């Protein structure tokens, strides 16, 4: 399943990364791309942002819709075990580079010693073009349930493996 243009539209530049507005007020992203030492984020004072975050995982939730263009989609807290992934990469080009994860168990990892809630994921070399395998912290994992899109997690780690942060 290809992702569509208005689900790619989600993926925006932030911090050190990426992060993925799930709906008009709501965006996430890994934790450790968050800047530090802000006032805002996106011209949002704090004090108008609710911060919801654990385990490398972060969601802001604005007090105003910031993109009335997106409908709101499903955040699951990972995908069951074999969910095939599509990691949403985009360059700073613009270009898009799906890539294609076939998805393990959710676990508590200690990445660098920090703790991670998480899934792990393998890249499915079948499913990508020759050669395109592993700054992209913060790319939304998605998947296609039915007629819906979901996201699941956003890029934490990788070594051929992966991990997205998740939460719920």
């Amino acid at each position: 399943h290809h992702a569509p243009p208005t689900l790619w539209s989600r993926v925006t530049k932030f911090g050190s990364g990426w992060g993925f507005w799930v709906s008009p007020t709501v965006f996430i992203t890994t934790t450790h791309v968050v800047p530090t030492g802000v006032k805002e984020f996106f011209g949002e004072p704090l004090s108008s942002i609710a911060i919801h975050q654990a385990g490398e995982f972060t969601q802001f939730r604005f007090s105003k819709k910031m993109r009335p263009d997106l409908t709101g989609m499903v955040l699951e807290e990972g995908c069951p075990e074999g969910t095939v992934c599509s990691v949403l990469i985009k360059r700073d080009s613009g270009e898009l580079l799906p890539l294609a994860v076939r998805m393990g168990a959710i676990a508590s990892m200690r990445i660098q010693g920090r703790l991670v809630h998480g899934q792990s994921g393998m890249l499915l070399t079948g499913a990508n073009a020759k050669g395109m395998d592993l700054g992209d912290c913060g790319a939304p994992y998605v998947h296609k349930r039915g007629n819906d899109w979901v996201v699941c997690g956003v890029h934490a780690a990788a070594t051929n493996t992966v991990v997205c942060a998740v939460q719920a």
